[PDB]
């Protein structure tokens, strides 16, 4: 049921809007907040044990989100029968790892794009909610998941932006724990880069 999932969803959205510090962890100390970046990166990591991604490109832009391009399959994109929406749209809205859906709830915008089967799918989130189906813009050779996210300061207070070294000490630990995953960071704010291999 196109409807029942539509139901489930909003209600579980709603169950993390007003729980948000069960879900992600403290929204005031930035734990819950650099957490945000975290559960996407550990998403990717799957796919990296999976044996399809092999680089993970975390970025902080100069408005203070976070993009995370892996190098994966892409997530699956097909219509899903029983929820009737793209695969990827059940992976990014159905609470369950935290899961992605919990990141997407407390992000004011979500903008995912997929790359997959020669072709480049978007779609964008405001709380969690879709604007549109996931739709086609164009064509690609390569394969792969970006997800991008505004946090929402109406969930997080105090610590707002995102500390470089909190992100680097984090994924300089991920790639130790998955060898042979290769984990970049880049600051869009002042140019840092970073590159962590085990
Ligand atoms: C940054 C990021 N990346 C991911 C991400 O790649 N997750 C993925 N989940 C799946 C689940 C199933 C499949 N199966 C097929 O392709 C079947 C083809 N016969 C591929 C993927 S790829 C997520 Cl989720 C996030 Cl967030």
């Amino acid at each position: 049921s196109y409807d029942s999932s539509s139901i489930k969803v909003l209600k579980g959205l709603d169950a993390v809007r007003k729980r948000p510090g069960m879900y992600i962890g403290d929204t005031d100390d930035g734990t819950g907040l650099h957490h945000m970046v975290f559960e996407v990166v550990d998403n990717a990591i799957d796919e990296a044990l999976a044996g399809h991604c092999k680089e993970i490109i975390v970025t902080i832009h100069a408005d203070n989100s976070v993009s995370v391009q892996d190098d994966g399959r892409g997530i699956p994109t097909g219509i899903h029968p029983e929820e009737g929406v793209s695969a990827a749209e059940v992976i990014m809205t159905v609470l369950h790892g935290v899961g992605v859906s919990v990141v997407n709830a407390l992000s004011q915008k979500l903008e995912l794009v997929i790359q997959r089967e020669g072709k480049i799918h978007r779609q964008i989130y405001e709380h969690g909610v879709p604007q549109a189906p996931l739709a086609v813009t164009g064509e690609t050779e390569k394969t792969g998941t970006m997800v991008r996210f505004w946090p929402s300061l109406e969930t997080f207070t105090n610590v707002t932006e995102f500390e470089y070294e909190i992100l680097a000490k984090r994924l300089r630990e991920l790639s130790f724990l998955n060898s042979g995953v290769s984990i970049r960071l880049r600051d869009k704010r002042d140019g840092k880069e970073d590159h962590f291999h085990y």
